[PDB]
């Protein structure tokens, strides 16, 4: 016969020119008693590198209200139509989602950038709070593109999308942890 089998692979798709930015900051300080002294970081951030944890603030800072939720909840992930087993994203204070080694998620897109967005636990409105970079396509609020460079809270039985990626962040609420 012609014996011929299909692997059922897709095709390949052509290159995009593409660079990245390195900054260069000035060196560190001798220790010394400091308002940061007073104002530590978290137990967490406490132990981040000097240019990891510098690279981070960059883009955007840890709030005081930020990492205190008040409510008990979960978040779903998809993959490829596969709908993962959320869990509550509470080892830490928040994620971020780019191109950036800094950032918590590396993904590889056409339509990521470096530092898309991040989101970070609003204990304020009880809801994670993420704001756009300001990048090219356009971030995904609740199933629905939205400006950017503004608060885009995804509370519970929302969604969030970022680029052109099919991963989706789909938070719902859960029953009562402590009893």
């Amino acid at each position: 016969g012609p014996m011929v089998t299909s692997t059922g692979l897709l095709s390949r798709v052509a290159a995009v020119e593409k660079a990245a930015e390195i900054a260069k900051p000035p060196p560190p300080k001798v220790v010394e008693l400091t308002e940061a002294a007073k104002q530590l970081p978290q137990h967490i951030i406490g132990v981040t590198d000097p240019t990891k944890l510098n690279a981070q603030v960059s883009y955007f800072q840890c709030p005081p209200w930020a990492a205190l939720p008040s409510v008990a909840c979960h978040l779903q992930c998809t993959r490829d139509g596969l709908p993962l087993p959320a869990l509550g994203l509470h080892r830490f204070p928040f994620y971020l989602f780019g191109r950036s080694k800094v950032c918590d998620y590396v993904l590889e897109h056409p339509s990521i950038s470096s530092v898309h967005a991040v989101l970070v636990f609003h204990g304020g409105q009880r809801c994670f709070v993420l704001m756009d970079l300001g990048s090219t396509n356009g971030v995904k609020l609740n199933g629905n593109r939205i400006e950017k460079r503004r608060p885009l809270p995804a509370p519970v039985g929302s969604s969030i999308q970022f680029g052109f990626s099919s991963r989706v962040y789909k938070v719902q609420l859960g029953p009562p942890s402590s009893s």
